[PDB]
């Protein structure tokens, strides 16, 4: 059961989409995405995980909200790579899988940079939430 | 198994430890180091590579050359980030594993930088090589 490092600050709540993971391979990424990423929604199998960020409309004091970003995956397709930015929230993430790369869920990638290699293919991830993703850990097929 | 990008450029001849990783874990690391990384050779188990760069003495005419950095991983040590500064060649290489944080190899740290991080450990690496380390690829354990 190999993870990355969590990557952000300590605010929000936390999640874990391990139990979740059981329903089998990731099928889908939904994000909402403007300068930077405010929420992340899997789906394991057929089941979607909960809206991890974008707690409540009234967020819109401390960011902007941003467009809704989906990416159905193939079968066979895994998630086997990540560029973060991060630092106090998650600012960015750029996926990329065996099939292709996918564009960055925030357009501002001015805070610390990491590329998260995701060994087997992304499981499932586990993090912090509120009004945006205050930061996310990658649990590897491995 | 999942890999990084290749870092670095195309001059050199391939090298891949990928056969050799075979033989275990990455149980040590030497590098030779001056303003830049000029060769790297792992250890996997206990079955050493080549010395992948510094391909003979006079490669000074085309950089320094530099000292023999040894580091012994313990059991249980595994390399989980590396920051490479690259362009032409690699430039630097700093290693962490879950137990310490390495010196960097290579005083020069100029060049583009990324750092990779790679969970459950580094598995092998592969590049190339001649006088000095022209490129290096990360990969993971699955
Ligand atoms: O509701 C008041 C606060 O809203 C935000 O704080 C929530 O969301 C943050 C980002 O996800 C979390 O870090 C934090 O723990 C949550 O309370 C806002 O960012 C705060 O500044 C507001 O005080
Ligand atoms: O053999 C003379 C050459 O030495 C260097 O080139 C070798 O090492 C380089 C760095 O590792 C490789 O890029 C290259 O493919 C090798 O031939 C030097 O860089 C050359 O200028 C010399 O001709």
């Amino acid at each position: 059961q190999v993870a990355s490092e969590y990557l952000g600050g300590p605010g929000g709540d936390a999640f874990d989409d391990k139990a979740l993971a059981q329903n089998g391979d990731i099928t889908r990424i939904e994000m909402q995405c403007t300068d930077v990423a405010t929420y992340i929604k899997l789906r394991y199998g057929k089941v979607d995980s909960r809206q991890w960020g974008w707690a409540n409309e009234n967020c819109i004091q401390w960011s902007k909200k941003g467009v809704k970003v989906v990416h159905e995956l193939s079968s066979g397709e895994y998630i086997t790579s990540a560029i973060v930015t991060y630092g106090k929230y998650v600012q960015s993430i750029t996926f990329k899988t065996n099939k292709r790369t996918l564009p960055r869920c925030g357009t501002s990638a001015t805070e610390k940079s990491v590329t998260v290699l995701i060994p087997g293919g992304l499981k499932y991830i586990s993090g912090r939430w509120g009004c945006r993703i205050d930061g996310l850990r990658f649990h590897a097929k491995c």
